[PDB]
DNA sequence: TGTCTACCGCGTTTTAACCGCCACTAGAAGCGCTTACTAGTCTCCAGGCACGTGTGAGACCGGCACATGAAAAAAAACCGCGAT
């Protein structure tokens, strides 16, 4: 209601598309998504880890994605919503 | 066997090692003189040794308490096997 949806960025979409792709039973990690997200040809190496860090911070706040536990450094996130 | 990236090789730009020199002087090192300190010698005697003896520390053993590994079995969870 009164909302006009965003269009999440090219890195913010990778978080969703990699977390759905190799969807762990519990908590897909920033380091794992980083490990294989960087095989993508358009990914820029020096900074892209920072962009997946920016993405998940917002993506968790959006009720788009949800994180289960801490582990190493609050680094385990599952895609919250599958619609009813 | 498979995946990821830390290492290697290389060309380019930067840095400071190197060399040869000169100027300055701290301090290494030699030398003569003097005495404090050590070796050496003698005499003496007590510290530390070989020897002997006892008794309590420790080794040994049996009985028990207790820690913990491994099995069997009960409870979670997870890893697929193939469906609209
Ligand atoms: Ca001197
Ligand atoms: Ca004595
Ligand atoms: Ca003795
Ligand atoms: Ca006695
Ligand atoms: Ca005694
Ligand atoms: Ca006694
Ligand atoms: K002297």
């Amino acid at each position: 209601n009164s909302k006009k949806k965003n269009q999440p960025g090219k890195y913010s979409q990778l978080v969703v598309e990699t977390i759905r792709r190799l969807g762990e039973r519990n908590g897909s990690s920033l380091a794992k998504i980083y490990t294989e997200a960087k095989k993508v040809p358009w990914f820029d190496q020096q900074n892209g880890r920072t962009y997946l860090k920016y993405s998940i911070k917002a993506l968790v706040q959006n009720d788009t994605l949800l994180q289960v536990k801490g582990t190493g450094a609050n680094g385990s996130f599952k895609l919250n919503r599958k619609k009813l």
